[PDB]
């Protein structure tokens, strides 16, 4: 059997701004709390427990492309 | 047997933006509060558990371009 | 047996915005509470328990494009 | 046997925005709560429990295409 | 046996919007509760409980495009 | 002339509780707003403009007793 | 001309209690704005504007008495 | 002309309390907001302006007697 | 003209209280804003602006008692 | 003309308690803003602006007593 793969992308990703200006991110601060007794994780676990954060994520321009080129028997 | 896979893409995301501004984001904090005697996560688990966030994601244009190329017997 | 799969694509995704401006989101904080005994979960989970959270997403022309290919026997 | 797939798209997703303005977006807080002895998951679950969450998702042109391309015997 | 598969597309989605304005969204807040013993999902389950969210979704012209292209014996 | 004043008392105020308890007072968060020009307040007053309080008043056992003994010519 | 001023008073306020126990105070956060150019106030004047408490008074046992001997020409 | 003024008073103000207990005061907080061009006050004022407080208030027994004997001509 | 001013009291003020406990007063952070451009106070003027603040008063037994004694021509 | 000004007091204020115990005030921080060009005080002012304060209060029996022992002529 013959097999033949050859996908072509030629693709743009564009972002054009001026100017972002004055971002104003001031968050009050809360209260968190938690209580468990016994806590039993396994296999590839990500978590996130009892945090007060804050982000400000502010790229000037920032985009993702994303491909998966995937070929079993 | 024979295949040919040679999927063309020639494609274009744009953004065009002059300018953001002022973008205020003030956010009262609250209180959060969690109990639970006993946690088993197992297998690929991505969890929140008593979280006090905030988040300002401005970007200055923010474009995703997402594909997946599968191919199996 | 044969296949072809030539599948063009020639597009666009386009956004043009002249100015955003001045987005004020300031929210008033709450209370939140949550009380479970015993919590067991498998095989990709992906939970949030007793969050209080805030976002502003305000991308400056923020596009999305996807496309899946997939080819089995 | 013979299959030929060649789909051809030329598309346009166009947004063209003067300019957004002031969008003002105050919540006012809340109170939630849950109470629930055993929880148990299993198999691709998503869930939100017990959450006080507020969005502002202004994005200056925000479009979406999707396409998805399926082929199996 | 034989096939031909060549959907053509030519299209367009366009949006044009001089100014958008001043859009307030203050919502007053209000209380939620829930009281539930015991909980089992399974199988590609995406639940929301107990939940007081408040969105506001102002895209500059947000605009959908949705095709699916199956094909199969 | 003559005058006599000798008015006795002799009250009691009594109150008697065993256990007064389990008392919950959550109150949901609301929203208020007040515009206005000009105010001009003179001479004993006591206002309240634009508050959005919460009090409990638990005394184990508050009584009052008043007395106005007044005499003039 | 004569006065005789001799009022007597034997009394009790009294306030007697067991235990008051657990009181539970969790109001939820709200929001609160004025707006107002000008503001004038003269002679003895106790105002309050724009203001978010919360109080708990839980004296354990708390009573008043007020009396009030006045004489004049 | 002839005056006699002997008011006597024999009073108890008494409470009694076996335990307060436990007293949970968990205020989520708020936002407030006050804006005011020109303020102009005099002659004995006490005000509150944008304030954001919690009190919490719990005498072990807090009693209040209170008189005033006044005498003119 | 004679006058006779001999005001007799023998009064107690008790508070008894066995014990007063556990008390928590955990209060959320808020947020709190003023903008106000001429300010102009006189004569025995008290005022509070712009104040977050957090009160926990627990006298282990707080009484008060108040006397006034006047006298003029 | 003749004036006789004796009175008498023999008054007890008095406060017993047991215990007070754990006293929990832990309060979570919030923002404070305050902006005001021109401000002109006089003449016994006693002010407080733009302050985020935390007091505990807790005295092992504080209690008041005061007299005012006015005569003019």
């Amino acid at each position: 059997v013959q097999i033949v793969y050859k996908p072509v992308d030629l693709s743009k990703v564009t972002s054009k701004c001026g100017s972002l200006g004055n971002i104003h991110h001031k968050p009050g601060g809360g209260q968190v709390e938690v209580k468990s007794e016994k806590l039993d994780f396994k296999d590839r676990v990500q978590s996130k427990i009892g945090s007060l954060d804050n982000i400000t994520h502010v790229p000037g321009g920032g985009n993702k492309k994303i491909e998966t080129h995937k070929l079993t028997f």
